[PDB]
């Protein structure tokens, strides 16, 4: 009955978190069936506890992602600041507890996410391993 995104949302809800930020391309593909290596660019899947998800990708990937996902996809061209684009595109960025994949995120991306999101980050990686 439960989809993989349903399982993420159940986990968030159990742990009083409004949002998971999924960054590992392997996890994005696992959860959604969209397979993308962003290389050095930004990709994040935003799995809200009680809203539809959104995927943020380089602009080049928006058409393909949109063709295989049934929730909103948005992106950025290289002349745009991706942190500003995320902030402008997401309605909700004040979430007290946010889950993210600490084994995947580098400190640079973590610092970027911290410029967008007001809240405390917790580690999603153990749950992702448990799912698989
Ligand atoms: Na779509
Ligand atoms: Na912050």
């Amino acid at each position: 009955a439960m989809s993989k995104l349903d399982r993420i949302r159940h986990f968030l809800n159990e742990n009083k978190s409004g949002l998971a930020i999924v960054s590992d391309p392997v996890t994005v593909n696992y959860l959604t069936g969209f397979d993308c290596d962003p290389h050095e660019r930004q990709m994040f899947l935003f799995v809200y506890e009680n809203r539809e998800p959104a995927l943020f990708v380089p602009a080049l990937e928006v058409a393909r992602a949109s063709s295989v996902l049934d929730f909103p996809v948005f992106g950025y061209v290289d002349s745009e600041n991706p942190w500003q684009k995320i902030k402008a595109g997401l309605a909700s960025t004040d979430i007290p507890i946010i889950y993210a994949e600490f084994d995947n995120l580098n400190v640079t991306k973590f610092q970027g996410l911290q410029t967008v999101f007001e809240g405390r980050f917790e580690n999603l990686t153990p749950f992702i391993h448990k799912m698989r």
